[PDB]
């Protein structure tokens, strides 16, 4: 059902949580050659939660579940912020830009927290 693929999205997003406040500790710590596998590690992870969410999307418009529908349009515009930020942090971390990195880092945590009340509103639309 597209409530057990929202499930399964949701569990996909958490991993990259885990993995990310993995990757945070590393970078604290100078660990690079760590920082740029999570790094690798998390962009797998956010395409596939954005191709899980893109389907959720698309039941529910299929099935005509309008509240879902405003919901995850929603959340997916949010998921395009969140992505935003990652890939810049990705750009500072490749350019060597501490700085930039730090901000971009503490700007996806801020992004995804304020994007957690609604999460839990779509697991219960559906």
């Amino acid at each position: 059902s597209v409530k057990s693929e929202y499930a399964e999205a949701a569990a996909v997003g958490q991993e990259a949580v885990a993995v990310f406040n993995t990757m945070k500790a590393a970078f604290q710590n100078g660990d690079k050659e760590a920082v740029a596998q999570y790094l690798a590690r998390l962009a797998s992870l956010y395409t596939r939660h954005e191709e899980l969410l893109n389907r959720i999307l698309e039941k529910a418009r299929r099935e005509g579940n309008k509240e879902a529908v405003t919901l995850m349009n929603e959340f997916t515009a949010t998921f395009q912020t969140g992505k935003s930020i990652f890939n810049a942090m990705v750009a500072a971390f490749k350019n060597g830009d501490d700085d930039s990195f730090e901000s971009y880092l503490q700007a996806l945590e801020k992004v995804t927290a304020k994007g957690e009340t609604l999460a839990d509103q779509i697991a219960k639309a559906l």
